[PDB]
DNA sequence: ATGATGACGCT
DNA sequence: AGCGTCAT
């Protein structure tokens, strides 16, 4: 009746940049830029690992996960860039001090949400109505929406994509009821308006390019931003879900990506998210649990409400390596030399961040992994974290793994170690 | 033999 | 506290 409801109470945007480590690259490197391109880490193992693609590289098939080696024989003119190595690893400050650059101008427009070192959630709901008191009455324009596509549209009675975009946008706004200031439709296309703004600053004042969904909740701005990836928008409204859904595979809706998104499919015998709509919640909450199910039935519905949060810094902050295979450690020394250069890199990010944003760490978590076992982590201990010294912390660290030795020998590790990982965490204002 | 990370749920 | 899932 006039209570069902429907999930349309928020305009919220997910921003994502495009390609985003090429990107960097290629801004410093004016010889790498429109070339298909990837950025690797660690030239000797068969080239580096891809862990970003331009697009034009994409279009030979060449994916991140990929050794350079090998993308180079789908991609034979294929321009690489290396991430910085100190300490004896990779090095991402770059990327993270490009990150801060974006977020500081989205966080001009509205609260965001550090989502990764990429994208940022929007909530856009309060510039939404401002911006609808400011504009009297004015119809809104196709030219406030140069690079925005509406999901869905075009529909009923161009060969080429910009027309096609055009079609639907014309659509949308002659249908666009703009003398009725509660409408989502209306609320979610000025939200639009908005965001091709915050984006025409993003690449104005730092160079990237980026996409962006808007839709009224994060999971759908999230699947929106990639429908139309690179360097445009897209609008999914309400209305859009049905159809979107109908032939969507679950997988691809954010949290599905796992175990839990294959049990849904393997229990249900289902396929699509609009599938899901068949079942009670009650029915979701016997299958997946009272949380999961819950969250199942509305989502499928189009509406979920895990809010926007303001959150602009990272909760942790960490560096980890990777010791795979036979060069997995095994001395007692070379043990502390890695805690020590990862506690060495650490230090200088947790005073670069206590100084720039007034709070310190309290807490340091050591994790390690041993050759054989299965899992990201095999074991987890914590300490505390009261100096940001980097001999403190890896004999600390050290102190509070050592008992895993399973060696007889004095100087010898076993099993060898596969990876370790220090972390801060349980930040304190200071 | 991608790796380097980060958020958060569960018990 | 420590482990597991899901993600870029
Ligand atoms: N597994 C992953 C995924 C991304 N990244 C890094 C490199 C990516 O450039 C950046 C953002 O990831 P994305 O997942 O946002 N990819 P980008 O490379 O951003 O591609 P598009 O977002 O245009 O598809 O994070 C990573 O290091 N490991
Ligand atoms: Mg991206
Ligand atoms: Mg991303």
């Amino acid at each position: 009746g006039p209570h069902m409801a429907t999930g349309q109470d928020r305009v919220v945007a997910l921003v994502d940049m495009d390609c985003f480590f090429v990107q960097v690259e290629q801004r410093q490197n004016p010889h790498l830029r429109n070339k298909p391109c990837a950025v690797v880490q660690y030239k000797s193992w068969k080239g580096g690992g891809i862990i970003a693609v331009s697009y034009e590289a994409r279009a030979f098939g060449v994916t991140r996960s990929m050794w350079a080696d090998d993308a180079k024989k789908l991609c034979p003119d294929l321009l690489l860039a290396q991430v910085r190595e100190s300490r004896g690893k990779a090095n991402l400050t770059k990327y993270r001090e490009a990150s801060v650059e974006v977020m500081e101008i989205m966080s001009r427009f509205a609260v965001i949400e550090r989502a990764s070192i990429d994208e940022a959630y929007v909530d856009l709901t309060s510039a939404v109505q401002e911006r609808l008191q400011k504009l009297q009455g004015q119809p809104i324009s196709a030219d406030l929406l140069p690079s925005t596509y509406i999901e869905g549209l075009p529909q009923g009675p161009t060969v080429q994509k910009e027309g096609m975009r055009k079609q639907g946008l014309f659509q949308w706004l002659d249908s666009l009821q703009i003398d009725n200031l509660t409408s989502p439709d209306l609320q979610l296309t000025v939200g639009a308006v908005i965001v091709e703004e915050m984006r025409a600053a993003i690449e104005r004042e730092t160079g990237f390019q980026c996409s962006a969904g808007i839709s009224h909740n994060k999971v759908l701005a999230k699947l929106a931003c990639g429908l139309n990836k690179p360097n445009r928008q897209t609008l999914v409204s309400h209305g859009s879900v049905p159809q979107l859904f109908s032939q969507m595979p679950i997988r691809k809706i954010r949290s599905l990506g796992g175990k839990l998104g294959a049990s849904v499919i393997e229990i249900l015998g289902i396929e699509y998210m609009g599938e899901l709509t068949q079942f009670t919640e009650s029915q979701l909450q016997s299958h997946f649990g009272e949380k999961n199910g819950s969250w199942l039935y509305a989502m499928c519905r189009g509406i979920e409400h895990d809010p926007v949060k303001p959150r602009q810094l990272p909760k942790t902050i960490g560096c980890s390596k990777n010791f795979p295979g036979k060069t997995a450690l095994a001395t007692r020394e070379q043990v502390q030399w890695w805690l020590l250069q990862l506690a060495q890199e650490l230090e200088e990010r947790l005073t670069k961040d206590r100084n720039d944003n007034d709070r310190v760490a309290t807490q340091l978590v050591v994790s390690i992994r041993v050759q054989g076992d299965k899992r990201l982590s095999s074991l987890r201990r914590c300490c505390a974290l009261t100096r940001y010294d980097a001999h403190k912390m890896s004999h600390d660290a050290f102190t509070v793994i050592k008992n895993c030795n399973t060696s007889g020998i004095q100087t010898e590790w076993s099993p060898p170690l596969t990876m370790l990982f220090l972390c801060a965490t349980k930040f304190s204002a200071s």
